[PDB]
């Protein structure tokens, strides 16, 4: 991969993988993820970060993921290659935002986009902050000036509240556990599992005869290497549209919820 | 990636994602497993492919053993060569083996080999090959043997033994999700060595590396199965290793592994 012209901005292709690919041939939502993630770590090493910047560092500050939001309009068929650019934005003191755009290498088309927002949090006691001048100053300089939004509509779904899925669930999948292959470098649980962990309480019988369009996920609360998680769906609605809840088996602590929106294959 | 010069071998590069780390900030075991999958398959493809035979016969390649040897786990962001190849053993089966280079300094970072046998995919049953499949395959195969493990009295070929119980550590109710899965719903052969990995004990991690992995696959796990990973320390540190189903405790693999001290 390679930053733009400008520096604005990275690009990369990718190859889909036979081990990539579902029930229909084609790249799984998760892989996408996956790569989505590969293409930012990418960005943020080709400008010179580690995505901490020095006086991120210093004060112990990290970015971490608030909401992550897909969509899919044709997913890349095993030896396919598709192509990826990936972004950064200021939201001032809010937080940063990262979005992506998916094409098909050979006709060129927008095959998906995706747009995820992220917070400044202390590594050790968990706790949310405004981002302060001395950071924001830092990375203005490898973002865009004027606005570039992957999904810039008036009333897009990137942006909709998520509401709390009430008991009892039409759909669940109890005793989630991850396992090493779940965690990432530094032992956290990937965000891509959460992905997973949602989709694992759709009924077959969607997976069947729908294919998945949008995914939108907050992250609440992250799970441990030793915690256990359940998974809820309940059907909020020829598209079906579905609530979702992960929390903690024990308590019933919230780690994520989320919705998803299906079309008829 | 493409055939070598003679079209008797595959090679392929890969660049190591940041995702396909672990806690050594160096591609997993299961990456590399996914890697020579991924390798093997790119092979099949450029030479044809089961073949036309085996289609009409119901009959499917299954992996009987996996042997993989790391001497160097590549990092994130550095480029791994892999090369692969088949080959035939007599009516026991047929066999694919591939070779892992560093990229830049051209050193031999890993290997590995599998046996494979012939089952009908409807019946789950053995029977041997036939000679009539064999006149399919064997162009594609080099004829003077080619080993990755050319070693006489190797670690490749060594009998695995049954983990006796009590088992010293164990990992209990494992169960796939739909990630675990390939495109024909059957679970991922890489996710067993996951699942034999998740009973070796946390200050082992921490400690030591994985060099030797030999596993045997004696029945599969389906989607609604569910699995305890056991593991015994035998002995460098070695392991013996048991999968077997959560309910009646039938056998579906057994392995061991060979950690070295970092
Ligand atoms: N891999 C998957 C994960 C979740 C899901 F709902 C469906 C698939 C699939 O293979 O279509
Ligand atoms: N990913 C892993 C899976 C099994 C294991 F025993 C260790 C690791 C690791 O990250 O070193």
């Amino acid at each position: 991969g390679s930053l733009t012209e400008d520096g604005l901005s990275y690009k990369e292709k990718f190859v889909v993988r036979s081990y990539e690919v579902g029930s229909n041939k084609t790249a799984t939502v998760e892989t996408i993820a996956n790569l989505l993630q590969e293409v930012g770590c990418n960005h943020a090493q080709s400008v010179g970060f580690s995505a901490t910047t020095t006086t991120m560092r210093k004060l112990h500050l990290i970015w971490v993921t608030a909401r992550m939001h897909i969509e899919i309009y044709k997913y890349p068929a095993w030896g396919d290659v598709v192509e990826i650019e990936t972004w950064c934005q200021s939201e001032g003191r809010i937080g940063t935002r990262r979005d992506w755009i998916l094409k098909d290498s050979v006709t060129g088309e927008v095959t998906g986009r995706a747009t995820s927002k992220w917070v400044m949090m202390n590594q050790d006691t968990r706790r949310l902050q405004k981002v302060s001048d001395d950071v924001r100053d830092e990375y203005l300089v490898f973002c865009p000036q004027e606005p570039r939004l992957a999904f810039p509509e008036e009333n897009n779904r990137s942006l909709k509240k998520i509401p709390k899925l009430e008991d009892p669930a039409q759909y669940s999948m109890i005793g989630l556990k991850p396992r090493r292959a779940d965690l990432d470098m530094n032992q956290h649980v990937n965000n891509v599992t959460y992905i997973g962990w949602v989709l694992e309480s759709i009924p077959q019988e969607i997976v069947d005869t729908h294919e998945l369009q949008v995914i939108t996920l907050d992250y609440r609360r992250e799970c441990q290497q030793d915690d256990v998680v359940d998974s809820l769906t309940t059907t909020t609605s020829n598209d079906s549209q579905f609530l979702h809840l992960l929390r903690l088996s024990g308590d019933g602590q919230e780690i994520n919820r989320g919705t998803t929106l299906w079309r008829k294959k």
